[PDB]
């Protein structure tokens, strides 16, 4: 039974974990916990950056962002490097998405704009996609750092998959502002060790992860079966019982996968 493998993996990291997969053709929804809030933590930056491509005529990406010394606040491993010559609203969505860059995502929500830094557009962003339920307050690096059962900052497996089906899948972007995203997810950087650890090597999985204290480990992808047969899968967890410096555990993740994968086969 899934649920029991879900709640004894629970218990070998001490964490609590939820994972949400939308129904199909032929295969029903898998959930568990998939109606708690976690932490966005970084999994935000995905829709993220499809609202500002969405927002923007495509050569957009072109414009130049320059940056200070001051903007520097996060985990940043290529943002840190730029801020003498700036960065296109192209390298930041890319940096943002593929290496989890914090100070490109803070750029990104100020040129979405408005109140909140971008955060309530952002969430603006979301209610258009049917989603009542998420919500973004801050920006990096206060966004990871909401205690625990906080709605701060908050997604649930359910909300964020479907939200993520529609921007991959569905007919949320148009279909060349829908393939920058696509691409960039494929060619994430900092997800080997989560939901593509669980699936075969003949699935193709796109994905972004999320990391954060009280031992937070996010992980969203959409997977492609070797048949061309798409889901979307949604991963979260955190180890509140370990309390602001706990360990994320990415094993986790991975397992939590392994599980799904079998059940998708
Ligand atoms: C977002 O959750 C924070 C950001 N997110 C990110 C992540 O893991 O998703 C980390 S950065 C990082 C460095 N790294 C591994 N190095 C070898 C392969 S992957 C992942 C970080 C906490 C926030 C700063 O935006």
């Amino acid at each position: 039974d899934l649920a029991d493998r879900f709640a004894e993996l629970e218990r070998r990291y001490d964490a609590r974990l939820g994972v949400y997969v939308p129904a199909t053709g032929t295969t029903a929804a898998i959930e568990y916990r998939a109606d708690e809030r976690f932490a966005f933590c970084s999994t935000f930056k995905a829709p993220l950056v499809a609202a500002v491509l969405h927002q923007n005529p495509l050569t957009h990406l072109d414009k130049l962002i320059t940056y200070t010394s001051d903007d520097i606040r996060s985990i940043s491993p290529v943002a840190q490097q730029h801020v003498q010559t700036g960065m296109t609203i192209g390298q930041l969505c890319d940096a943002a998405i593929r290496y989890s860059d914090g100070t490109a995502a803070n750029l990104l929500l100020a040129d979405l704009g408005g109140p909140g830094g971008g955060t309530a557009a952002f969430t603006g962003y979301l209610r258009s996609l049917g989603d009542t339920v998420s919500r973004l307050d801050a920006e990096e690096p206060e966004l990871n750092r909401d205690p625990p059962g906080d709605e701060r900052d908050t997604t649930t497996p359910h909300a964020i998959a479907l939200v993520l089906q529609q921007l991959v899948l569905g007919n949320a972007l148009p279909p060349d502002k829908r393939a920058l995203l696509t691409d960039w997810m494929a060619r994430n950087t900092t997800g080997a060790k989560r939901i593509r650890a669980g699936f075969p090597a003949d699935w193709k999985v796109i994905d972004k992860t999320g990391t954060g204290d009280y031992g937070r480990a996010n992980d969203i992808a959409v997977v492609w079966s070797p048949t061309g047969v798409p889901y979307v899968v949604a991963v979260m967890s955190d180890r509140a019982g370990g309390g602001y410096d706990a360990e994320p555990r990415e094993a986790l993740l991975a397992e939590a996968a392994t599980c799904v994968a079998g059940v998708l086969a």
